[PDB]
Protein backbone atom coordinates (compact mmCIF):
# COMPACT_ATOMS: atom_id res chain seq x y z
CA UNK A 1 0.00 0.00 0.00
CA UNK A 2 1.14 3.57 -0.91
CA UNK A 3 -0.63 5.16 1.99
CA UNK A 4 1.90 3.35 4.77
CA UNK A 5 4.52 6.04 3.20
CA UNK A 6 2.27 9.27 4.16
CA UNK A 7 2.83 10.49 7.56
CA UNK A 8 0.00 12.90 8.47
CA UNK A 9 0.69 12.60 11.96
CA UNK A 10 3.99 14.44 11.24
CA UNK A 11 1.81 16.58 8.69
CA UNK A 12 -0.65 17.69 11.36
CA UNK A 13 2.64 18.48 13.79
CA UNK A 14 4.33 20.94 11.60
CA UNK A 15 0.93 22.51 10.17
CA UNK A 16 0.28 22.63 14.09
CA UNK A 17 -2.79 21.12 13.49
CA UNK A 18 -4.41 19.56 16.78
CA UNK A 19 -7.90 19.05 16.35
CA UNK A 20 -7.79 16.37 13.65
CA UNK A 21 -6.87 12.32 14.10
CA UNK A 22 -4.16 11.37 11.54
CA UNK A 23 -6.62 9.36 9.60
CA UNK A 24 -8.67 12.31 8.93
CA UNK A 25 -6.61 14.37 7.31
CA UNK A 26 -6.62 13.96 3.52
CA UNK A 27 -3.31 15.56 1.93
CA UNK A 28 -2.48 16.34 -1.66
CA UNK A 29 0.47 16.37 -3.67
CA UNK A 30 0.29 19.75 -4.42
CA UNK A 31 -0.02 21.02 -0.58
CA UNK A 32 2.24 23.86 0.34
CA UNK A 33 2.39 22.13 4.13
CA UNK A 34 5.85 24.43 3.62
CA UNK A 35 4.35 28.07 2.83
CA UNK A 36 1.32 27.98 5.56
CA UNK A 37 0.44 27.14 9.25
CA UNK A 38 -2.47 26.91 11.06
CA UNK A 39 -3.38 28.80 14.07
CA UNK A 40 -6.50 30.17 16.13
CA UNK A 41 -8.03 33.11 14.76
CA UNK A 42 -8.30 35.04 18.48
CA UNK A 43 -11.09 36.71 17.05
CA UNK A 44 -13.24 33.68 16.54
CA UNK A 45 -12.07 31.95 20.21
CA UNK A 46 -15.27 31.56 21.83
CA UNK A 47 -15.84 28.86 19.17
CA UNK A 48 -12.48 27.51 18.97
CA UNK A 49 -11.96 28.95 15.32
CA UNK A 50 -8.90 28.34 13.38
CA UNK A 51 -7.45 29.95 10.17
CA UNK A 52 -4.92 29.09 8.22
CA UNK A 53 -1.97 32.16 8.03
CA UNK A 54 1.23 32.37 5.89
CA UNK A 55 4.85 30.90 7.16
CA UNK A 56 6.20 33.23 5.22
CA UNK A 57 5.86 35.55 1.99
CA UNK A 58 3.66 33.90 -0.58
CA UNK A 59 3.74 35.63 -4.08
CA UNK A 60 0.53 36.40 -6.18
CA UNK A 61 -0.52 33.38 -8.19
CA UNK A 62 0.83 30.67 -5.91
CA UNK A 63 -1.20 27.40 -5.44
CA UNK A 64 -1.70 26.36 -1.98
CA UNK A 65 -3.33 22.78 -1.68
CA UNK A 66 -6.61 21.26 -3.02
CA UNK A 67 -9.88 20.98 -0.89
CA UNK A 68 -9.56 17.46 -0.04
CA UNK A 69 -12.07 15.77 1.77
CA UNK A 70 -15.15 12.91 1.76
CA UNK A 71 -16.92 12.35 -1.74
CA UNK A 72 -20.51 12.28 -2.51
CA UNK A 73 -22.56 12.22 -5.06
CA UNK A 74 -25.04 15.55 -4.46
CA UNK A 75 -28.09 13.05 -3.80
CA UNK A 76 -25.35 11.09 -1.39
CA UNK A 77 -24.40 13.83 0.36
CA UNK A 78 -28.63 15.21 0.95
CA UNK A 79 -29.09 11.30 1.98
CA UNK A 80 -25.90 11.77 4.38
CA UNK A 81 -27.43 15.38 5.72
CA UNK A 82 -31.06 13.91 6.11
CA UNK A 83 -29.53 11.12 8.46
CA UNK A 84 -27.29 12.59 10.62
CA UNK A 85 -28.56 15.26 12.64
CA UNK A 86 -26.25 18.08 13.25
CA UNK A 87 -24.89 17.93 10.23
CA UNK A 88 -24.42 20.71 7.72
CA UNK A 89 -22.49 22.38 4.84
CA UNK A 90 -20.00 24.88 6.66
CA UNK A 91 -17.31 22.57 5.01
CA UNK A 92 -19.35 20.98 1.76
CA UNK A 93 -17.88 22.07 -1.65
CA UNK A 94 -19.57 21.46 -4.32
CA UNK A 95 -17.68 20.92 -7.82
CA UNK A 96 -17.71 18.96 -10.56
CA UNK A 97 -21.24 17.80 -9.84
CA UNK A 98 -19.79 15.99 -6.65
CA UNK A 99 -19.64 17.23 -3.12
CA UNK A 100 -16.14 17.29 -1.35
CA UNK A 101 -16.92 17.57 2.48
CA UNK A 102 -14.37 18.73 4.87
CA UNK A 103 -16.09 18.50 7.65
CA UNK A 104 -14.77 15.47 9.37
CA UNK A 105 -11.76 14.73 7.01
CA UNK A 106 -9.45 17.31 4.97
CA UNK A 107 -6.48 19.00 4.50
CA UNK A 108 -5.16 22.47 5.26
CA UNK A 109 -7.46 23.93 2.84
CA UNK A 110 -10.32 23.35 5.23
CA UNK A 111 -9.16 25.97 7.93
CA UNK A 112 -9.07 29.18 5.24
CA UNK A 113 -11.53 31.40 6.32
CA UNK A 114 -14.34 33.84 4.39
CA UNK A 115 -14.15 37.24 3.45
CA UNK A 116 -15.70 38.31 0.15
CA UNK A 117 -14.19 41.82 -0.09
CA UNK A 118 -10.47 41.03 1.60
CA UNK A 119 -10.17 37.19 -0.13
CA UNK A 120 -6.53 37.31 -0.84
CA UNK A 121 -6.96 33.54 -2.39
CA UNK A 122 -9.61 31.80 -4.53
CA UNK A 123 -10.80 28.66 -5.52
CA UNK A 124 -10.39 27.48 -8.94
CA UNK A 125 -11.23 24.45 -10.73
CA UNK A 126 -8.74 21.80 -11.75
CA UNK A 127 -8.19 18.30 -12.78
CA UNK A 128 -6.92 15.81 -10.30
CA UNK A 129 -7.03 11.83 -11.57
CA UNK A 130 -8.95 12.73 -14.56
CA UNK A 131 -11.99 14.34 -11.73
CA UNK A 132 -12.92 18.00 -11.25
CA UNK A 133 -11.63 19.34 -7.59
CA UNK A 134 -11.29 22.36 -6.04
CA UNK A 135 -7.52 24.21 -5.37
CA UNK A 136 -6.51 26.94 -3.49
CA UNK A 137 -4.24 29.96 -5.34
CA UNK A 138 -3.57 33.03 -3.53
CA UNK A 139 -4.80 36.63 -5.54
CA UNK A 140 -2.12 38.67 -3.93
CA UNK A 141 1.09 38.80 -2.60
CA UNK A 142 0.88 37.50 1.04
CA UNK A 143 3.12 39.10 3.88
CA UNK A 144 4.44 35.86 6.64
CA UNK A 145 1.56 36.03 9.02
CA UNK A 146 -1.27 37.25 7.44
CA UNK A 147 -4.31 35.30 7.26
CA UNK A 148 -5.35 33.49 4.04
CA UNK A 149 -8.73 34.22 3.36
CA UNK A 150 -10.97 33.53 0.60
CA UNK A 151 -14.46 33.52 -1.05
CA UNK A 152 -16.98 30.53 -0.80
CA UNK A 153 -18.89 31.72 -3.68
CA UNK A 154 -22.26 30.93 -2.10
CA UNK A 155 -24.82 32.78 -0.15
CA UNK A 156 -25.41 31.83 3.56
CA UNK A 157 -27.72 34.85 5.05
CA UNK A 158 -26.88 33.27 8.49
CA UNK A 159 -23.19 34.31 7.08
CA UNK A 160 -23.58 38.04 6.27
CA UNK A 161 -25.54 38.28 9.82
CA UNK A 162 -23.49 36.56 12.13
CA UNK A 163 -19.81 36.38 10.80
CA UNK A 164 -17.12 38.58 11.39
CA UNK A 165 -15.61 40.89 9.05
CA UNK A 166 -12.05 39.53 9.48
CA UNK A 167 -8.92 40.87 7.94
CA UNK A 168 -5.47 39.20 6.72
CA UNK A 169 -4.18 41.14 9.67
CA UNK A 170 -6.55 39.24 12.46
CA UNK A 171 -4.11 36.70 13.84
CA UNK A 172 -3.59 34.25 17.13
CA UNK A 173 -2.56 36.68 19.92
CA UNK A 174 -5.02 38.84 21.86
CA UNK A 175 -4.85 42.56 22.24
CA UNK A 176 -3.19 42.24 25.43
CA UNK A 177 -0.78 40.33 23.64
CA UNK A 178 -0.37 42.17 20.51
CA UNK A 179 0.22 45.29 23.01
CA UNK A 180 2.62 43.81 24.99
CA UNK A 181 4.45 42.77 21.76
CA UNK A 182 4.13 46.31 20.68
CA UNK A 183 4.47 48.36 23.09
CA UNK A 184 7.20 50.90 22.26
CA UNK A 185 4.82 51.88 20.25
CA UNK A 186 1.71 52.89 21.87
CA UNK A 187 0.94 56.01 24.86
CA UNK A 188 -1.79 55.67 27.00
CA UNK A 189 -4.29 59.06 26.13
CA UNK A 190 -7.44 59.95 27.51
CA UNK A 191 -10.11 61.00 25.08
CA UNK A 192 -10.53 64.82 24.42
CA UNK A 193 -13.73 64.77 23.06
CA UNK A 194 -16.83 62.30 22.45
CA UNK A 195 -16.57 59.80 19.47
CA UNK A 196 -19.54 58.91 18.79
CA UNK A 197 -18.61 57.05 15.31
CA UNK A 198 -16.25 54.36 17.63
CA UNK A 199 -18.16 54.57 20.41
CA UNK A 200 -15.87 57.07 22.67
CA UNK A 201 -16.64 59.71 25.00
CA UNK A 202 -14.76 62.00 26.55
CA UNK A 203 -12.24 60.65 28.99
CA UNK A 204 -12.20 57.00 28.08
CA UNK A 205 -8.64 55.71 28.49
CA UNK A 206 -7.36 54.47 24.44
CA UNK A 207 -3.96 53.17 23.34
CA UNK A 208 -2.49 55.03 20.48
CA UNK A 209 0.25 55.38 18.10
CA UNK A 210 2.55 58.30 17.35
CA UNK A 211 0.48 58.60 13.82
CA UNK A 212 -2.80 57.92 16.08
CA UNK A 213 -2.10 60.53 18.10
CA UNK A 214 -1.77 63.13 15.43
CA UNK A 215 -4.89 61.82 13.50
CA UNK A 216 -6.60 63.05 16.90
CA UNK A 217 -5.41 65.72 17.64
CA UNK A 218 -6.13 67.26 13.68
CA UNK A 219 -1.97 67.86 13.13
CA UNK A 220 -0.89 66.70 9.58
CA UNK A 221 1.46 63.53 9.41
CA UNK A 222 2.94 65.24 6.29
CA UNK A 223 4.19 68.07 8.37
CA UNK A 224 5.89 65.09 10.72
CA UNK A 225 9.39 64.00 10.52
CA UNK A 226 10.43 60.68 11.68
CA UNK A 227 7.61 58.65 11.35
CA UNK A 228 7.32 54.91 11.59
CA UNK A 229 5.32 53.77 8.86
CA UNK A 230 5.36 50.41 9.88
CA UNK A 231 2.27 50.81 12.72
CA UNK A 232 0.26 52.58 10.20
CA UNK A 233 -2.38 50.19 10.42
CA UNK A 234 -1.83 49.45 14.18
CA UNK A 235 -4.91 50.14 16.05
CA UNK A 236 -6.38 52.30 18.72
CA UNK A 237 -7.01 49.93 21.48
CA UNK A 238 -10.08 50.73 24.01
CA UNK A 239 -9.61 50.17 27.63
CA UNK A 240 -11.81 48.69 29.79
CA UNK A 241 -13.38 50.17 33.33
CA UNK A 242 -11.37 47.88 34.82
CA UNK A 243 -8.38 49.31 33.51
CA UNK A 244 -7.47 46.22 31.15
CA UNK A 245 -7.45 46.37 27.34
CA UNK A 246 -10.76 45.34 25.52
CA UNK A 247 -9.84 41.85 23.49
CA UNK A 248 -10.76 42.11 19.61
CA UNK A 249 -13.98 40.20 20.06
CA UNK A 250 -15.03 42.31 23.48
CA UNK A 251 -14.70 45.81 21.41
CA UNK A 252 -14.19 47.08 17.39
CA UNK A 253 -10.64 48.80 16.98
CA UNK A 254 -9.98 51.01 13.82
CA UNK A 255 -7.22 52.32 12.36
CA UNK A 256 -6.00 55.72 11.95
CA UNK A 257 -7.18 55.25 8.53
CA UNK A 258 -10.65 55.19 9.41
CA UNK A 259 -10.19 57.68 11.87
CA UNK A 260 -8.95 60.33 9.12
CA UNK A 261 -11.93 59.25 6.80
CA UNK A 262 -14.57 59.88 9.57
CA UNK A 263 -13.59 63.06 10.51
CA UNK A 264 -12.76 64.26 6.70
CA UNK A 265 -8.71 64.63 7.12
CA UNK A 266 -8.59 64.88 3.65
CA UNK A 267 -4.50 65.11 3.11
CA UNK A 268 -4.39 62.91 6.09
CA UNK A 269 -5.94 60.44 4.18
CA UNK A 270 -3.96 61.23 0.77
CA UNK A 271 -1.23 60.70 3.31
CA UNK A 272 -2.31 57.54 4.88
CA UNK A 273 -2.99 55.73 1.68
CA UNK A 274 -0.03 56.61 0.14
CA UNK A 275 2.13 55.21 3.00
CA UNK A 276 -0.07 52.04 2.52
CA UNK A 277 -2.84 51.87 4.99
CA UNK A 278 -5.42 49.01 4.32
CA UNK A 279 -8.48 51.15 2.61
CA UNK A 280 -10.00 47.82 2.98
CA UNK A 281 -9.89 47.09 6.48
CA UNK A 282 -12.94 46.27 8.52
CA UNK A 283 -14.20 46.68 12.08
CA UNK A 284 -14.74 42.86 13.30
CA UNK A 285 -18.64 43.40 14.58
CA UNK A 286 -19.76 46.45 12.43
CA UNK A 287 -18.31 45.84 9.29
CA UNK A 288 -17.59 49.69 8.98
CA UNK A 289 -14.85 50.39 6.90
CA UNK A 290 -13.15 53.81 5.14
CA UNK A 291 -16.05 53.84 2.59
CA UNK A 292 -18.91 53.86 5.19
CA UNK A 293 -17.19 55.47 7.97
CA UNK A 294 -16.44 58.70 5.27
CA UNK A 295 -20.35 57.98 4.25
CA UNK A 296 -20.99 58.81 8.00
CA UNK A 297 -19.32 61.61 8.73
CA UNK A 298 -20.56 63.51 4.98
CA UNK A 299 -24.33 62.45 7.20
CA UNK A 300 -22.96 64.44 10.46
CA UNK A 301 -21.11 66.98 8.72
CA UNK A 302 -21.53 71.19 7.26
CA UNK A 303 -18.42 70.94 5.48
CA UNK A 304 -19.61 67.55 2.76
CA UNK A 305 -17.26 68.37 0.36
CA UNK A 306 -13.84 67.06 1.98
CA UNK A 307 -15.97 63.85 2.46
CA UNK A 308 -16.94 63.65 -1.60
CA UNK A 309 -12.76 64.33 -1.76
CA UNK A 310 -11.63 61.48 0.38
CA UNK A 311 -14.10 59.30 -1.44
CA UNK A 312 -12.54 60.59 -4.38
CA UNK A 313 -9.29 59.46 -3.06
CA UNK A 314 -10.27 55.82 -2.27
CA UNK A 315 -11.78 55.45 -5.67
CA UNK A 316 -8.72 56.73 -7.48
CA UNK A 317 -6.85 53.94 -5.23
CA UNK A 318 -8.77 51.06 -6.08
CA UNK A 319 -11.36 50.83 -2.93
CA UNK A 320 -13.15 47.82 -3.16
CA UNK A 321 -17.01 49.29 -3.83
CA UNK A 322 -18.47 46.02 -3.87
CA UNK A 323 -17.67 45.52 0.48
CA UNK A 324 -21.11 45.34 1.84
CA UNK A 325 -22.63 45.33 5.62
CA UNK A 326 -24.78 43.09 6.76
CA UNK A 327 -27.88 44.10 4.91
CA UNK A 328 -25.82 43.05 1.61
CA UNK A 329 -25.85 46.46 1.03
CA UNK A 330 -22.98 47.64 -1.30
CA UNK A 331 -20.98 50.70 -1.15
CA UNK A 332 -23.37 52.11 -4.04
CA UNK A 333 -26.47 51.10 -2.15
CA UNK A 334 -25.84 53.28 1.33
CA UNK A 335 -24.50 55.78 -1.02
CA UNK A 336 -27.54 56.34 -2.58
CA UNK A 337 -29.21 56.64 0.71
CA UNK A 338 -26.42 59.26 2.04
CA UNK A 339 -25.74 61.33 -0.52
CA UNK A 340 -27.36 64.18 -2.09
CA UNK A 341 -28.18 64.05 -5.90
CA UNK A 342 -25.27 66.13 -6.92
CA UNK A 343 -22.96 64.69 -4.90
CA UNK A 344 -24.27 60.96 -5.89
CA UNK A 345 -23.73 61.90 -9.87
CA UNK A 346 -20.64 63.35 -8.38
CA UNK A 347 -19.24 59.99 -7.07
CA UNK A 348 -20.66 57.54 -9.83
CA UNK A 349 -18.79 60.08 -11.90
CA UNK A 350 -15.51 59.46 -10.53
CA UNK A 351 -16.07 55.56 -10.63
CA UNK A 352 -17.19 56.18 -14.36
CA UNK A 353 -13.76 57.96 -14.34
CA UNK A 354 -12.22 55.22 -13.29
CA UNK A 355 -13.15 53.25 -16.21
CA UNK A 356 -13.81 49.53 -14.65
CA UNK A 357 -13.39 46.91 -16.76
CA UNK A 358 -16.60 44.98 -15.83
CA UNK A 359 -19.52 48.23 -14.62
CA UNK A 360 -22.32 45.44 -14.53
CA UNK A 361 -20.78 43.64 -11.49
CA UNK A 362 -21.71 46.64 -9.66
CA UNK A 363 -25.26 45.88 -10.70
CA UNK A 364 -25.27 42.42 -9.39
CA UNK A 365 -24.86 42.39 -5.85
CA UNK A 366 -28.79 42.29 -4.13
CA UNK A 367 -29.50 43.61 -0.59
CA UNK A 368 -31.56 41.10 1.43
CA UNK A 369 -34.35 42.44 -0.13
CA UNK A 370 -32.76 41.13 -3.57
CA UNK A 371 -32.53 44.39 -4.58
CA UNK A 372 -29.89 45.47 -7.20
CA UNK A 373 -28.57 49.37 -6.81
CA UNK A 374 -30.96 50.35 -9.09
CA UNK A 375 -34.42 48.46 -7.96
CA UNK A 376 -32.60 49.62 -4.32
CA UNK A 377 -33.35 53.47 -5.43
CA UNK A 378 -36.74 53.00 -7.15
CA UNK A 379 -37.80 50.98 -3.82
CA UNK A 380 -36.59 54.43 -2.03
CA UNK A 381 -38.32 56.74 -4.48
CA UNK A 382 -34.77 58.06 -5.90
CA UNK A 383 -35.69 58.78 -9.04
CA UNK A 384 -33.01 60.92 -10.12
CA UNK A 385 -30.37 58.58 -8.27
CA UNK A 386 -31.95 55.85 -10.41
CA UNK A 387 -31.92 57.72 -13.74
CA UNK A 388 -28.19 58.55 -12.70
CA UNK A 389 -27.19 54.92 -12.60
CA UNK A 390 -29.15 54.30 -15.64
CA UNK A 391 -27.06 57.01 -17.42
CA UNK A 392 -23.95 55.44 -16.12
CA UNK A 393 -24.61 52.00 -17.08
CA UNK A 394 -27.47 52.19 -20.38
CA UNK A 395 -26.73 47.83 -20.41
CA UNK A 396 -28.34 47.39 -16.97
CA UNK A 397 -31.92 46.14 -18.68
CA UNK A 398 -29.74 44.49 -21.82
CA UNK A 399 -27.61 42.41 -19.50
CA UNK A 400 -29.94 41.98 -16.29
CA UNK A 401 -33.17 41.33 -17.59
CA UNK A 402 -32.71 39.95 -21.58
CA UNK A 403 -29.22 37.79 -20.76
CA UNK A 404 -29.06 34.57 -22.35
CA UNK A 405 -30.29 32.83 -18.46
CA UNK A 406 -33.82 32.75 -18.13
CA UNK A 407 -33.67 32.23 -14.57
CA UNK A 408 -31.83 35.33 -13.25
CA UNK A 409 -33.96 37.26 -16.27
CA UNK A 410 -37.04 36.45 -14.11
CA UNK A 411 -35.61 36.69 -10.91
CA UNK A 412 -34.27 40.10 -11.77
CA UNK A 413 -37.97 41.38 -13.16
CA UNK A 414 -39.66 39.46 -10.07
CA UNK A 415 -37.10 42.18 -7.77
CA UNK A 416 -38.01 45.06 -9.80
CA UNK A 417 -41.90 44.23 -9.67
CA UNK A 418 -41.15 43.67 -5.77
CA UNK A 419 -39.04 46.95 -5.36
CA UNK A 420 -42.08 49.14 -6.58
CA UNK A 421 -45.17 47.39 -5.41
CA UNK A 422 -46.17 50.29 -3.44
CA UNK A 423 -45.80 53.01 -5.86
CA UNK A 424 -49.08 54.88 -6.19
CA UNK A 425 -50.43 56.28 -9.73
CA UNK A 426 -48.26 59.04 -9.63
CA UNK A 427 -44.92 57.04 -9.31
CA UNK A 428 -45.82 54.47 -12.01
CA UNK A 429 -46.29 57.26 -14.53
CA UNK A 430 -42.91 58.88 -13.56
CA UNK A 431 -40.98 55.10 -13.59
CA UNK A 432 -42.82 54.62 -16.82
CA UNK A 433 -41.59 58.02 -18.32
CA UNK A 434 -37.76 56.84 -16.87
CA UNK A 435 -37.98 53.50 -18.83
CA UNK A 436 -39.21 55.00 -22.02
CA UNK A 437 -36.94 57.38 -22.01
CA UNK A 438 -34.91 56.60 -25.55
CA UNK A 439 -31.72 55.45 -24.19
CA UNK A 440 -32.47 52.01 -22.89
CA UNK A 441 -34.23 50.90 -25.87
CA UNK A 442 -36.86 48.83 -23.82
CA UNK A 443 -38.88 46.61 -25.81
CA UNK A 444 -42.38 46.56 -25.10
CA UNK A 445 -42.63 43.28 -23.22
CA UNK A 446 -40.26 44.01 -21.04
CA UNK A 447 -41.94 47.24 -20.09
CA UNK A 448 -45.21 45.21 -19.79
CA UNK A 449 -43.50 42.90 -17.62
CA UNK A 450 -42.03 45.51 -15.38
CA UNK A 451 -45.19 47.53 -14.76
N1 LIG B 1 -15.62 35.41 8.76
C1 LIG B 1 -15.98 34.48 9.64
N2 LIG B 1 -16.46 34.84 10.87
C2 LIG B 1 -16.84 33.87 11.78
N3 LIG B 1 -16.73 32.54 11.46
C3 LIG B 1 -16.26 32.17 10.24
C4 LIG B 1 -15.87 33.13 9.31
N4 LIG B 1 -15.44 32.50 8.20
C5 LIG B 1 -15.55 31.16 8.40
N5 LIG B 1 -16.04 30.95 9.66
C6 LIG B 1 -16.33 29.65 10.28
O1 LIG B 1 -15.62 28.62 9.61
C7 LIG B 1 -16.52 27.79 8.88
C8 LIG B 1 -15.93 27.41 7.53
S1 LIG B 1 -14.67 26.11 7.64
C9 LIG B 1 -13.37 27.30 8.09
C10 LIG B 1 -12.47 26.77 9.21
C11 LIG B 1 -13.05 26.98 10.62
N6 LIG B 1 -12.86 28.36 11.06
C12 LIG B 1 -12.40 26.02 11.60
O2 LIG B 1 -11.72 26.43 12.53
O3 LIG B 1 -12.54 24.80 11.46
C13 LIG B 1 -17.82 28.57 8.77
O4 LIG B 1 -18.95 27.72 8.75
C14 LIG B 1 -17.81 29.41 10.02
O5 LIG B 1 -18.34 28.64 11.08
K1 LIG C 1 -17.58 64.65 13.05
Amino acid sequence: NADEWIDTSKIMLDLHIDNMSSSDYIPSAIDRTDLVMVQSVHLLRKTGGRGLFAREDIPKGTCIGIYTGEVYSEQEFEQYLKEHVGSDKSYAMYVGGRVIDAARKGNLTRYINFSDSQDNAEFVETTLNRKKVAKVITTKNIKAGQQLLINYNTYEEQASRYYYFLNPGDGWLSAQEFYQTYQSQYRLEQMPYNLEGFDLKAGDRVLMTQIGRIILANYSLAKEQELNASDIDLPFLKVGSDEKILDFDEADTFTPLMAACYLGQVENVKWLIEHGANIDQQQSHSGHCPLSLTLKGYSLAKDTQKYIDIIQLLIKNQVNLLVHDRSDKTFLHNAALVLNNLDFQSVVKFLIGQNPIDINEYFTYIDENDFDIVMHCYNNKLFDKALVLLAFYPDYFKRNYMSDNEGHNQFNINAFRKAIKDFNSNERSILLMQLRESGLHLPEDLLEQLG
